């Protein structure tokens, strides 16, 4: 139906432009104009795709607390694809997705999220999601100590495997794991979407 389908590829791309404005205002205007459904899977996979849209209005919406948006960040956790990828490259990826908020309870829920991902699409690699957070956090510390010119004290190989010693469920994780985590972190510092 050619004039339908015109007349909403431009309804389309208004409701990108709104959700860019204000992301709940955004979603209703999709949804009620039946350009997006109103599914957490459905939500999440638009948001995931992003075509035009903001990615601190991404951020903002996947962390609200309300019922919905909490089944959108888990649907959209969902379609990222960690298998075969170092903790470094999942997260660089998973952070360029969208812009984290700065609010430390939404930071937390975003990254256990990530952190359950991680392990579910890498089975074995951590005895438990927790050493996965834990470490997921050591390796932003890291960007920060490498990269940040303000910090002196700047972690060498064999203090950042020190710091790590008996991460894995009182295990230590393969330094051959660790080294390739610090590595990956001092060729190329993480990127912000802004
Ligand atoms: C704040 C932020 C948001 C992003 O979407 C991506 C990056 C790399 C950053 N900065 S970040 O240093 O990796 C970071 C700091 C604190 C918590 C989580 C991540």
């Amino acid at each position: 139906h050619m004039s339908k389908t015109l007349q909403r590829n431009r309804k389309m791309a208004m409701g990108r432009k709104k959700f860019n404005m204000d992301p709940k205002k955004g979603i209703q205007f999709l949804v009620e104009n039946e350009l997006l459904q109103n599914t957490p899977e459905e939500i999440a996979r638009f948001l995931y795709k992003g075509e035009g849209l903001n990615k601190t209005a991404i951020g903002d919406y996947l962390g609200e607390r309300e019922e919905l948006n909490l089944a959108v960040l888990h649907a959209f956790v969902d379609l990222h694809e960690f298998t075969d990828l170092n903790l470094v490259q999942a997260l660089r990826q998973f952070l360029w997705s969208f812009r984290l908020p700065g609010e430390a309870q939404k930071i937390d829920r975003m990254m256990e999220a990530f952190a359950q991902r991680y392990c579910l699409c890498n089975p074995g690699v951590f005895q438990s999601t927790d050493t996965c957070y834990v470490l997921s956090f050591a390796v932003i510390m890291l960007n920060t100590s490498l990269h940040n010119p303000n910090v002196r004290d700047k972690p060498g190989l064999e203090r950042f495997v020190a710091m790590n010693r008996g991460i894995n469920e009182g295990g230590d994780l393969p330094e051959e794991l660790l080294r390739n985590l610090y590595d990956s972190i001092r060729n190329e510092p993480f990127k912000i979407p802004e």
